[PDB]
């Protein structure tokens, strides 16, 4: 189960196999590097942000 | 509920899928809301899909004994 700071680090483990850097990720979602620096560092944002760098990075989250 | 939980979660269901489970384990706002350690207010918002920060949703996930993984 996710907490604030396995998800950053889902999304940063995401974010690396597509050879992706913070700043073509952040592009690619739509939100600023430092957003995306705070989010896989597990600092709080809000939950939209979150949920258009999993869309971003086509990361789908689940209830267990 | 069925259908939410057969699919990814976005803001909208993840709201969706807390208001059913607070539900199902026959709670009403304020004492769910307690349990969590947020107010009314703030569960309410987070029920209707509205923004609220990250930590807030986790406490009220955590909670509500709702756990989240990576599909």
């Amino acid at each position: 189960p996710l907490n604030q700071q396995s998800l950053g680090l889902l999304i940063k483990e995401r974010r690396k196999s597509a050879a992706l850097t913070q700043d073509v990720a952040a592009m690619l979602c739509g939100v600023t590097k430092k957003t995306l620096i705070r989010v896989e560092k597990g600092e709080d944002v809000y939950i939209s942000t979150v949920f258009k760098i999993l869309d971003g990075l086509g990361i789908d989250i689940v209830s267990a």
